[PDB]
């Protein structure tokens, strides 16, 4: 079925940052609960139907570590992209409930952030461009899958920042990037979801402590690139997770682990073996089922 | 009269940047032709009523040289800010249409901006924050006024980019900044509009001849801080405006002059007894009246 504007009634807000909202809604002629992101746009009528034309590969986009797709259009000033809701909501709306995140429940997210990354390079030729908390989905079935990457590159060039960066030191650097970015990004948010809070900069070893004011713009980017990244704390996490993310935060790209190698890693070989009600654990920390 | 969001009716779309778009809106009650922006924020309810109650502070902001205010209000999801409308648009806008803008209309610009600024900081104690074209509005009147500037406090902390940055070397190396670094804002605005294009980087000696990719984040913040500062072309402009913008771009903030001292410059006070019909060549440019 054609997705049509008129067709559609907001039934409460999901979300919002850097942008348009995204709108819990009602696909009235399906009875279809959807999400419906919203993306303002001051472009001319000729690119805007390239967008849609190129965000059509999303339909092509069938995973279990993928949100689904149900179709693209454009309304009266912004397009529309409508997926997938996911009852569970982003990464890091469940950080926040949960203070930090177990370290055998970000076992099972990196399998799904890996396996969802594989599946676009493989078979759609993409790389993701976006990788951090937000754009992870959680729900109740327990599926933890991947939004916001880049298929349309009209679009990635139409949106062409936040206080928050994880973007890779050779992104922030220059033009000289590809899909190994995508690594460096998963790595820190691992490390954000893991701790508490966003890495960098580190915690003293006084305020490890506790656990267990903000930088400038670019007080923050010169740390990225310059100073040292950012490990997990020794002896509450084990040796295998410590080193899986060290392997993910490696600054030269090309010296950094790629989506093969970190599949073969000892952190995700006992993370698969392992028994974790993930469905159980979001439904007890954000209170739904 | 109090501002209510049920006596609005909605023109045409004035813009947008990095957030929520302005509306030309009309006033039913008054029949007034207004500006509307409106900013999303997701905020709990206490806070928001402290930003309104701060936002009328800008009733008592009357000059010139300031945008004008009719009242701000809380309506569904997002706060909103009424203004006068500026048929003539911002001079982002302008600089567009235009190519380039005289250096004898600058010079008129370059008053407005020192008297908002000095406005501002006198009569309210406040610094603008963010002196940027898109933040300079004209109108057919010939009025070159401030808008977007920091009145209230917990507004700037719930909304602490974009690619192009005006901010001073030392805002973005940390919280050492004040109201100079308005002063280097409004010198590489001058920059901007003189040239035609953003200055930094600057253009090569064979790019000048022509007139008379885009940077990374991290490459374009280091330039600002580390790499000299943008110079005005020698030749096509004149030596006191060189010397303005050279006084106005100088690293240090302590060093670099202050609203008092641009005041008595030698092309502010050849700027001021000009013979310059600012509103003609406004209208001749964008086309209006
Ligand atoms: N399909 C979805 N199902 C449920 N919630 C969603 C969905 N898509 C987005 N959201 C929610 O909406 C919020 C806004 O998403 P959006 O992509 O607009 O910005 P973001 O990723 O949060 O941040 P940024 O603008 O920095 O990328 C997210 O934090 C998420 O919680
Ligand atoms: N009072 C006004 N009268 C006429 N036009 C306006 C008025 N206020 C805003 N605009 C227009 O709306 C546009 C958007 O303004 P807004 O402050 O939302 O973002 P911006 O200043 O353009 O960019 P940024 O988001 O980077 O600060 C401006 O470019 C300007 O042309
Ligand atoms: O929406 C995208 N990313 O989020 C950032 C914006 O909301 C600004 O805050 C997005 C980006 C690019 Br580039 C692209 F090519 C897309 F198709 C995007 N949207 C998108 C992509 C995949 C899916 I499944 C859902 C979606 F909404
Ligand atoms: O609107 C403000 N700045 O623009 C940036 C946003 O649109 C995001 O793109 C603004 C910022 C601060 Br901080 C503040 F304290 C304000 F009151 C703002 N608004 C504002 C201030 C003065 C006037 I006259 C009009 C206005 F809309
Ligand atoms: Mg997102
Ligand atoms: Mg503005």
């Amino acid at each position: 079925m054609e997705l049509k504007d008129d067709d559609f009634e907001k039934i409460s807000e999901l979300g919002a940052g850097n942008g348009g909202v995204v709108f819990k809604v009602s696909h009235k002629p399906s009875g279809l609960v959807m999400a419906r992101k919203l993306i303002h746009l001051e472009i001319k009528p000729a690119i805007r139907n390239q967008i849609i034309r190129e965000l059509q590969v999303l339909h092509e986009c069938n995973s279990p570590y993928i949100v689904g797709f149900y179709g693209a259009f454009y309304s009266d000033g912004e397009i529309s992209i409508c997926m997938e809701h996911m009852d569970g909501g982003s990464l890091d709306q469940v950080l926040k409930k949960a203070g930090r995140i177990p370290e055998q429940i970000l076992g099972k997210v990196s399998i799904a952030v890996i396996k969802g990354l594989t599946y676009l390079r493989e078979k759609h030729k993409i790389m993701h461009r976006d990788v951090k908390p937000s754009n992870i989905l959680v729900n109740s079935r327990g599926e933890i899958k991947l939004c916001d990457f880049g298929v349309s590159g009209q679009l990635i060039d139409s949106m062409a920042v936040g206080t928050r960066s994880y973007m890779s030191p050779e992104r922030l650097q220059g033009t000289h990037y590809s899909v190994q970015s995508d690594i460096w990004s998963m790595g820190l948010s691992l490390v954000e979801m893991a701790v508490g809070r966003y890495p960098i900069p580190p915690p003293d070893a006084k305020e490890l402590e506790l656990m267990f004011p903000p930088m400038a713009i670019f007080e923050l980017l010169d740390y990225i690139v310059n100073e040292p990244p950012p490990k997990l704390p020794s002896g509450v996490f084990s040796l295998e997770f410590q080193d899986f993310v060290n392997k993910c935060l490696i600054k030269n790209p090309a010296e950094r682990a790629d989506l093969k190698q970190l599949m073969v890693h000892a952190f995700i070989k006992r993370s698969d073996a392992e028994e974790v009600d993930f469905a159980g654990w979001l439904c007890s920390t954000i209170g739904l089922n």
